[PDB]
């Protein structure tokens, strides 16, 4: 389980998650993206379900903020963990940017990504 | 921000979620709804933009709640994603994705998605 | 139905949607949009529950506009999806994926999700 | 083109989708599902880049309702047209449900389909 969510995981663009699993719920970590106005390591924060039934639902979420550049804009994963010889993290995402008032209609983009795990 | 952000907000529904803007874009606090199989508080952690841009563009943030707590586990977890825009009435727009355990073949119809403002009042 | 949802109805920005629903369960008119790449009008067609429940729900419906006219071609479709709400004040709630041709290299990006309410003023 | 959308699709739940691409950048056919609260045929409509550039832009719309069963919901989806030697239509779809105002918070799911053709 805990053992189970913690560890190294690349999705399908070639970006890298490394997470830890707290006994409470939380999961810490940092993301390297392979796409966008990014560079080096970002800090992500989020919550799994820690006694779950079926996969495991959790979610987590990545501010493009680092000491080396600023995207201003966020983006958050919503999925599930699945266990057994072929592990994976199933998910959906939101990426909201900053914008003005009358840009905001065009201010999320949605997507999926599929990690496994290393 | 953090300023701007910290503080108790109500969406549409008649949720609460008191936050913790850090000044190093840690978000922390708690979630208590309306609506579904939830009763009392849940903790939420996120993240937002602790230095945006000075042209006039709201605060990208995010957070996630699993919905755990002493009392209750429903097996899922939501994402918020969305910016807060400050000024005399304050708002956070957001887009949401709740996602619930589910098995292989229930995987296709796992997660929700819709929309949330939060207020102050 | 068909006939509450026959008409003329605006979004919060402004666009105008002229629609006619069918007996049998289709949707078609005509979409003017206030934001984007985009000048006079666009096709729509699109589909509805010509049989709703009688408990109280709204009715279930959808459609699309591919974004090309005789003046301009932005490459790209919306679809709508949501749900028709009669009554004295009668509204249609939706949520709608925006998605424009691109390489493969810039396929991740290629969508974009948002919220729109439609009334008859 | 037209010739690239017209045809026989399935996708990865072997759903089967069947699509005439028309001059006028109308789409018209039939769509059979392998999940939910359906069987037989259903209508569907929708409209793709009759002039594309990248993938040529389409959606279309089913509401689950045909002479034999009514789900009182509607499906989307939303994506892109890619031609080759492994020609593919790539989406993201969204389900919404009738409900009454008090569940209408819940009443749209989201997900995402790749359809192969024939
Ligand atoms: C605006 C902005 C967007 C961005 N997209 N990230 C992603 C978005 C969706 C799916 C995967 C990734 C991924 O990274 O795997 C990354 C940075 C750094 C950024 O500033
Ligand atoms: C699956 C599940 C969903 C749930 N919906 N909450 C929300 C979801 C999206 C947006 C707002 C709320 C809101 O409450 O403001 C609450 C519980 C307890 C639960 O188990
Ligand atoms: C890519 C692109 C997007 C666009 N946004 N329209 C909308 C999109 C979503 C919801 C409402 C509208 C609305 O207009 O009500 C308009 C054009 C012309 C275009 O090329
Ligand atoms: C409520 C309801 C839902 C439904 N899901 N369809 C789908 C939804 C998402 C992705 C693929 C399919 C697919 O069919 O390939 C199908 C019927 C008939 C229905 O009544």
């Amino acid at each position: 389980a805990e053992a189970g969510i913690t560890g190294t995981w690349y999705n399908q663009l070639g970006s890298t998650f490394i997470v830890t699993a707290g006994a409470d719920g939380a999961l810490t970590g940092t993301y390297e993206s392979a796409v966008g106005n990014a560079e080096s390591r970002y800090v992500l924060t989020g919550r799994y379900d820690s006694a779950p039934a079926s996969g495991t639902a959790l979610g987590w979420t990545v501010a493009w903020k680092n000491n080396y550049r600023n995207a201003h804009s966020a983006t958050t994963w919503s999925g599930q963990y699945v266990g057994g010889a072929e592990a994976r993290i199933n998910t959906q995402w939101l990426l909201t940017s900053g914008t003005t008032e009358a840009n905001a209609w065009k201010s999320t983009l949605v997507g999926h990504d599929t990690f496994t795990k290393v």
